[PDB]
């Protein structure tokens, strides 16, 4: 199964360049921008600059309608790029010309080739005006009727998770987690063998034709640990869709050798219970027994 994450427009090519020095391994990145020059200084090996008839080289210039022609535009281009995958994660920040236009048409393609095909998509700060916001949830609305699934992610939410001196790229990177362990996430199950398992067919259960999307993983050690991690997998700071009203979920649990019986009920209980729904669930385990005393639970929530 081939992921290939994509990030359209300047936000989302930070992303994905964000992610990349971080070392994301087996995934295949593509950069997506009207504005060469971003471009240009993209670590993504898979580059597509669209547009270039429309802009010259720049950016949309906050018109969607030209973000959203461009990519019309290079249609094949994108087509080609995206060529062979199973699943594609578009990343993009919804409120500019780029993203807000060409991200919902990246994403279009992609699901026409048959591959499983998610958003991650930020909303614009209140500070940034009424427009822009407007805007974005045209964006946003576009993105919702291209996917297979959506995570929405506004970037107010991060005043909620800073102090008034945390830098904004350290609140950046913030957001930047909640895709890359999405991948990462969903990379590892597909990898490993489990002993109740889950594979892609597993994901695309829960993620084809869907809606809105939550993706989460918790860690704890200690003696609520089970209790304690799946708490984290559905804690959201940044989320705007919670987990609260799910009718599907994927869960997995990974610890070592001590996992017991009860402790992955009580996991399981949780999630079922925050939901506060007739979850439909699709349960799997794993034992690393190099984690020893580490639990992680992780969690794609969809059906609301
Ligand atoms: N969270 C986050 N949001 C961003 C980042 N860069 C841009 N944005 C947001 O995305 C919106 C559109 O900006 P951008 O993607 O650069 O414009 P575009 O290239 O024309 O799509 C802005 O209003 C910002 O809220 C980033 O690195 N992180
Ligand atoms: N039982 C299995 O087949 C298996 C495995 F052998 C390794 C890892 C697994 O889960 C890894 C995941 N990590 C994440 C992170 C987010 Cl943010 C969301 N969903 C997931 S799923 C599994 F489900
Ligand atoms: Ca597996």
């Amino acid at each position: 199964a081939t992921l290939k994450v994509i990030g359209v427009g300047g936000g989302g090519n930070n992303a994905v360049n964000r992610m990349i020095d971080h070392g994301m391994n087996n995934v295949e990145f593509i950069a997506i921008n009207t504005d060469g020059q971003a471009l240009n200084l993209s670590k993504a090996e898979s580059k597509i600059q669209i547009g270039e008839k429309l802009t010259r080289g720049l950016g949309a210039g906050a018109n969607p309608e030209i973000g959203k022609k461009a990519a019309e535009e290079s249609r094949e281009q994108i087509e080609d790029a995206i060529q062979g995958a199973d699943m594609v994660f578009v990343t993009s920040g919804m409120g500019g010309g780029t993203g807000t236009g060409a991200a919902p048409v990246v994403a279009k393609i992609a699901k026409e080739m048959g591959a499983l095909t998610v958003g991650v998509v930020t909303r614009p700060f209140s500070f940034e005006g009424r427009k822009r916001q407007t805007q974005a949830a045209a964006g946003v609305e576009a993105m919702k009727a291209a996917v297979d699934t959506l995570i929405v992610i506004p970037n107010d939410r991060l005043l909620d998770i800073v102090d008034k001196s945390t830098p904004m790229m350290e609140a950046f990177k913030e957001a930047d987690n909640v895709l890359r362990q999405g991948v990462q996430g969903i990379s590892d199950l597909i990898a490993v063998s489990g002993e109740v398992n889950l594979d892609f067919a597993d994901v695309k259960t829960i993620m084809s034709n869907q809606g809105s999307a939550l993706m989460g993983i918790g860690v704890s050690s200690g003696e609520n640990r089970a209790v304690e991690a799946a708490k984290k997998a559905i804690s959201s700071p940044l989320l705007e869709t919670s987990i609260v009203g799910a009718q599907g979920v994927l869960m997995n649990i990974t610890g070592g050798e001590s996992l017991s019986l009860f402790e992955a009920q009580e996991a399981a209980d949780i999630v079922q219970d925050a939901a506060d729904e007739d979850v439909n669930m699709i349960f799997g385990t794993v034992i690393n027994p190099e984690l020893q005393d580490e639990i992680v639970v992780t969690v794609i929530a969809t059906g609301f």
